[PDB]
């Protein structure tokens, strides 16, 4: 039976009313305009003999207003400042179909959606989730910075990524909105390693209730392994802390299969499912959040 | 290392700016608004008590202009027809932001985008691939007949599909504007046959030039198996007819690698991978597209 779990984006129109594209000497990319201000990565200062170890505070200072072209595809710069590895530019329109947004940092295991631009034109859109090393997988090309990553609850979108680089394994990484960068990876075109990843524990714990809740739960068994117990044991084996939510409980109170169940169980099927399958799958799941279950199979 | 193969979707604004609601006496559910017109499906006219064998002619002669209500959340109808499975309702108001479009038939192993709305709000998006039995997967609850599917070529929007059923095993199938059901399955809750599913060769290829150019081709030998002995092999053995397109081509340029080599692969690896992996799976993928791989690698 097909559970209907898939990976699902946020509907993208009012994200790609706020693209745009900023070019700065040679370097082009993308921004995000909001209101007066237009966001992008830094490094678009950068030419791209320097980009090795850039001097983003000198080059901030060699720039005036006009050193910024903005252009909106799908703009007069009359303010620049950075934060962190992004850059503010003050514009004189206030872009008319902002939506009401925040920026919040996400943590690990968190889903978010990505709205892929090349040259201020949006041109796909997929979900990513925060990995423990903080990265995310998708698909970036050049000329993708300055895409956003964004969530939203109620009539509110979350802004939380803008993005940066590609590191060696294909993996990405990017800035929160307050300017720091995920994982504080160097906006530099050096090699950087990334850390070893993990299993988000909580989104496994989802997904295992979105197998009960399909009629898939040959796994369960009355045994049970305590939070407390579970997170001393992830620490040593590649899993996050388990931290329970209203999101998890709900799943819990639905099935009558208890969190602790489930931990127990995953100590269990991490090692491999012994020739069974769980939603068509011979190995643990970990980018569907709690709230995806809740969402798509409640 | 991370290939960059995702599940990508079409951004949806566009189509965001084209929903409504549709209610019909106590049912309620979705429509595309494009020009002076509202698509949506007929069982809207279908009360809960009926909607096991629905007389739709009859529950057409029945209603009259105002038996329908529209409305726009992210209008009056005066006129009201029925298009195969579809209801095509004419408004008083054109859409202003009605975009450029067509109407077209995807073929199985082709993907879309779905917006999947309910109460005629956008929810949620995602990319399905049509499967050789004209089913698709995704994920739909109560509420979400009349929810689009669509393509691009340019700025062009092409509607395929849209939203009206679940069949008993968990999977969907819809209309294409057009009216006509895809698989030709009936609008009306009463069991089915459903063909089985088939890998889609074409795309199994592409997922494996895709595993060339990410520096994955332990697969890959000077053994080769023609277009029509693997057409054969594959009638026997649930896999579709296998294609060569512009698309496929520039994947076996850019790699250096024939499609006929790829062609015995699958024939080797349908039998098992044989304890190794291909882009992190151990089965066949085929549901990334030439155009997917060409365009995200
Ligand atoms: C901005 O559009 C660039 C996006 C990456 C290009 C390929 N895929 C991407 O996601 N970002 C950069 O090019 C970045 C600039 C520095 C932070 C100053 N460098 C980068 O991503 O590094 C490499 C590998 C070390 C990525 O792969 C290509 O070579 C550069
Ligand atoms: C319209 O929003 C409904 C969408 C489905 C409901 C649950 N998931 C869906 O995709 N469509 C229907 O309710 C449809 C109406 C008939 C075509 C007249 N019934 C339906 O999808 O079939 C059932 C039973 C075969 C699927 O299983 C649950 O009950 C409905």
């Amino acid at each position: 039976h097909h559970s209907g779990l898939v990976k699902m984006s946020h509907p993208s129109g009012d994200v790609e009313a706020c693209m745009v594209q900023v070019t700065c000497g040679s370097m082009t990319l993308n921004g995000l305009w909001l209101d007066n201000t237009v966001w992008c990565p830094r490094h678009v200062m950068c030419p791209a003999d320097q980009l090795s170890d850039p001097n983003y505070d000198a080059l901030l200072i060699s720039m005036t207003n006009h050193s910024f072209s903005v252009q909106k595809h799908i703009l007069r710069v009359v303010g620049h400042a950075m934060q962190g590895t992004l850059l503010k530019l003050t514009v004189d329109v206030a872009n008319p179909s902002t939506p009401a947004y925040t920026f919040t940092t996400v943590k690990p295991g968190a889903a978010f959606s990505v709205l892929a631009c090349y040259n201020g034109r949006p041109t796909g859109t997929f979900t990513v989730v925060m990995r423990p090393n903080y990265t995310i997988k998708g698909s970036f090309l050049c000329g993708s910075c300055g895409s956003v990553g964004y969530t939203k609850e109620g009539s509110v979108i979350n802004f939380c990524y803008m993005h940066q680089m590609e590191l060696a394994n294909g993996t990405h990484t990017g800035s929160a909105f307050d300017g720091t960068m995920y994982g504080a990876f160097m906006d530099k075109q050096v090699h950087q390693v990334q850390l070893t990843d993990k299993y988000c524990s909580v989104n496994v714990v989802a997904w295992l209730y979105a197998a009960i809740l399909n009629g898939c739960a040959w796994f369960v068994k009355p045994n049970r392994t305590s939070v407390v117990s579970f997170n001393e044991w992830a620490l040593a084996n590649q899993f996050t802390e388990f931290v329970g939510t209203q999101s998890v409980d709900m799943l819990a109170v639905k099935t009558g299969v208890a969190i602790e169940q489930l931990l127990y169980a995953i100590q269990q099927l991490y090692t491999g499912f012994q020739g069974k399958q769980i939603l068509g799958s011979t190995m643990l799941e970990d980018e569907f959040t709690p709230e995806d279950v809740n969402m798509q199979i409640m």
